[PDB]
């Protein structure tokens, strides 16, 4: 089982002899610093940490015993404050006298603004403030994802709207095909389920379970998939029987929408002549709410797509619609999941523009680009203590390197609130106090060992809305 | 966890699309040449016994799983009869079989490292259901590889500068727990760190190792006291000094690595260490030095001049190299913006000023252990091989604009040449024996770990030829 005493950077055991003397309090503060510019994040993914690793009983005697032991190895040295947990587990049952407060999860709150604060309820528990900083600065991690995700479908809603006049099917734009692309079964869960804050179409099926016990939603599943062929399922029938290959799917799926891996031999045969011409006929009888996706899977991405929908435009019909911008049938789609990220995005879709073709043909999944090829650096998020209290009194505290000014970090203690014109301000040194700019936004989400309050995954996407969709 | 909902969706309906009558689907995992020349091969057996082995199909999962991709496609497309008959027919043990070369071994891009088929013709779907677990192996391996060439550089810069290793294996130190994606990451990357290294602070790879691996030694990883910038800031600004004097004080027999850079690390260095508290930095042990620690600026103009700050300050010597070694009570450590690449600039620009790479450790966190990627070594999993109406196939795919995707045809096998390098043998050819035995062992069949290996002996296996030699 997983123990939270081994679940900190090393260093942080020999914390508690370092801090001043007569220390009663250690506050600390969680930040995407100020330094695509990524102005805004999405708060996504505390509500995940808190139920599973520190809420309830955390700390146990075999828990104790067993962190001694391995520190006593790891440091060649008894430095493991043995008697501090022990005071834990006696006098609140194991329950961490922690207090966290949060703004509200799906918030888009600009860069250099507090999301969530630490602090202990116990006087005793100073160090166990920025022990759990390792666990909590993991949500960099959902954050991000969530993020980026949502700052790619600001681009698809803003090209989808310029070439067709609306933002139907805008959630089934980008696909998670990341599952196989990043770290671990818990990284691919909690990317997926952050993904799934902007998007409905995922194959990371990892992210389903991880919304239903953290979160929740009204419907029965927060993502949805198609059936698709692979490398495999094609080639398995052989190089001269690609044709078989894509007849026996398609047929398989004739009710439903399916997406046809087309470049395991020649993407651009595969289009002009296989669909184009042997298997036209299966294609142009199929529904709209069943069309044949096809899906290129290499070479230059943006080159790729022109391609592949110039072939398609010169055999199958092709309208024009009210913007100008050039339609495939309704039968007959592409999705272009390789090489995605948010730069590639943006190139594929403007160059699309650029030769009149509408967004509206054209899906995309994204796999590495979307859940691995990211770090925390990317927001440069940051867990710093503002705040101390030694010998009952309370001092503002922050680092200020000499050589980098874009690490200083915030003094005292703080609080979010909305601006007269609507924007974020974070008041430092405990000016929330003075009630000038309103309601603090950050609520108690954590105190004393209970997830004091919940949002659901519903919530947590309209907080997340575009402004454009508004 | 449940297996069954533990695959990419589009898989779910892979069954259906095969070639009738297909009774065998083999597939294959490489690091596709495209330096990173060789890899080392590292993770599998933590995937194999941690959600491979035993019997991982229940009826409760079964049935867990019809509903939720009934809804995820609503549509019923989920194979429940072909899981029921694993369930029934092998008490929920996979019929597929493994075979892997030995964790640890360090082989060129290119080659097979691992194989997978199905055991049981009823089950030829199986084989690329469980591509997407396998294929994260793709984390520990990068980890491992990225970890090991940071080594190489390591030890070129400490041999030419001091004329020994001494140390080495101290000398990168995995800063990474909390910038990482999840805790299961953590362990996992920590420990693929440990193939090459033995300082980490990140605690969850010494129980993945332990569980899974093993080691002769209590733990395959150590750590040292070091302060934080809590530990400095808590004290106020004006008392940065009476924070130093406190740290060092609280660990006066061991070493200790103290941030120094909370406002001026160059005063720091220069005034506080140099002159204000160099009484207490003199007087310690070789076995307990402080580390002084910067952690912002320009990674190498910052330690550069550090270093010059405290030659002045601090008796200096001449090794029998020609290069300049600090007091064996004082040493540094670079743990911010630190990844292969800038690494590679520090060691060098020390060289260039003189400096022996023995007065320097480096901290890496994000760079060793969240930025990379399963494109940085082609990792790939492909299927090679089927059998349909009874007669094998050479499968393969070759994309007309990227010839670098081509995937390798028939039954592999992986051999010494007569150089003594490797080749993977393809369409069976390793079955006419004019290259000696396969070199991929069975560490998967039926559902146990037929094969395994100790952290000890994947560190073996992962040394460097400097390090043998
Ligand atoms: N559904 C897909 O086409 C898919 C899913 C995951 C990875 N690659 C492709
Ligand atoms: N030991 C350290 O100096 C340390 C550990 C983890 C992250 N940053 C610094
Ligand atoms: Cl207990
Ligand atoms: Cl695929
Ligand atoms: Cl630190």
């Amino acid at each position: 089982e997983f123990n939270i005493l081994l679940a900190t950077d090393s260093y942080k055991v020999t914390h508690y002899k370092q801090y001043p003397p007569n220390t009663s309090k250690v506050y600390s503060y969680f930040e995407c610093r100020e330094k695509v510019k990524y102005e805004e994040t999405v708060f996504y993914g505390l509500q995940y940490i808190l139920n599973k690793y520190l809420k309830g009983k955390v700390v146990t005697k075999e828990k104790i015993q067993e962190a001694k032991d391995v520190y006593k190895e790891h440091f060649q040295d008894d430095v493991f404050n043995e008697k501090g947990w022990n005071y834990i587990l006696e006098k609140y049952d194991g329950h961490l006298p922690i207090e966290i407060k949060a703004v509200p999860e799906g918030f888009v709150i600009p860069r250099g603004n507090v999301l969530f604060t630490v602090e202990n309820t116990d006087p005793e528990c100073y160090w166990l403030t920025n022990w759990i900083e390792t666990i909590l600065v993991q949500s960099w991690y959902p954050i991000t994802v969530a993020t980026n995700s949502r700052e790619q479908k600001k681009i698809l809603a803003k090209y989808l709207l310029e070439t067709s006049g609306n933002l139907d099917g805008l959630e089934y734009k980008l696909h998670d095909f990341g599952y196989r692309g990043v770290s671990s079964q818990e990284t691919a869960g909690i990317g997926a389920s952050a993904h799934l804050v902007n998007f409905k179409g995922t194959d990371t099926v990892a992210g389903l379970a991880l919304i239903k016990k953290y979160y929740g939603t009204k419907d029965p599943v927060p993502g949805y998939s198609v059936p698709a062929a692979e490398h495999s399922t094609i080639t398995a029938w052989g190089k001269d029987h690609e044709k078989d290959a894509f007849e026996h799917i398609v047929t398989q799926f004739s009710s439903v929408p399916v997406s046809v891996v087309s470049d395991s031999y020649d993407i651009y045969n595969a289009c002009e002549k296989i669909w184009g011409e042997d298997l036209r006929h299966l294609i142009v009888s199929r529904s709209t709410q069943a069309p044949l996706i096809i899906r290129p899977d290499s070479g230059n991405p943006l080159d790729t797509v022109l391609k592949v929908l110039e072939i398609l435009g010169k055999k199958f019909p092709v309208t024009e619609n009210s913007k100008g911008y050039k339609l495939l049938p309704p039968y007959l789609r592409v999705i272009q999941g390789d090489g995605v990220d948010i730069n590639t995005l943006q190139e594929i879709v403007e160059g699309m523009k650029q030769k009149m073709w509408s967004i509206e043909n054209i899906a995309f999944g994204s796999g590495g680009g979307l859940l691995q090829k990211l770090t925390r650096d990317l927001l440069n998020c940051s867990f710093k203590c503002s705040y101390v209290v030694t010998n009952g009194l309370g001092i503002n505290v922050f680092k200020d390197p000499v050589a980098d000014p874009n690490k200083r970090s915030k003094k005292g203690r703080l609080s979010l609130h909305r601006t007269p014109a609507g924007n974020f301000v974070t008041l430092e040194e405990g000016k929330g106090d003075l009630e000038e700019y309103g309601q603090d936004l950050l609520h108690t989400v954590f105190k004393n060992g209970k997830v004091t309050k919940s949002y659901s995954f519903d919530e947590i996407r309209k907080n997340a809305q575009l402004n454009i969709e508004l």
